[PDB]
């Protein structure tokens, strides 16, 4: 058994996990919404000098649903607080 | 499914379905500790028209286990409050 926690502080990978664990029912994904992310930054350069950082590919969860921007919804949302 | 909920004032058959589902693994009890109370009380008669209340037998949970007086302990403990 599993039970993935996440909350507004998750991004890219650690969405990834969150999300194709959730999608292939191997984990209950606790906590609130995540932080939108799944974006990758290729670095390839222009000048001499100079390169630009230019978003060029998103992966989609396993579903094929994208995680930008809505993010990773909880199957069971509970926002922090003490017990 | 089934998610059964006890408090400290269930007993006497509100333990006996609570304890009969848990020893089976058919529900998840949660609450509070119940209200040890498990007993049967009988109206003997004794003389003419005397007659004693006393307790002769208690029912044991399907383990073999008894509600008087330890009660059911949940398999998640919480207390009463706002989410």
């Amino acid at each position: 058994p599993i039970a993935v926690l996440v909350n507004g502080g998750s991004a890219s990978a650690s969405e990834i996990v969150a999300g194709a664990l959730q999608d292939h029912k191997r984990a209950v994904i606790i906590g609130e919404k995540t932080f939108g992310k799944g974006s990758v930054q290729m670095l390839l350069p222009v000048n001499k000098d100079e390169a630009i950082k230019i978003t060029t590919a998103r992966y989609y969860l396993p579903s094929g649903r994208t995680i930008q921007a809505k993010g990773i919804t909880p199957d069971i949302v509970i926002y922090p607080g003490k017990v």
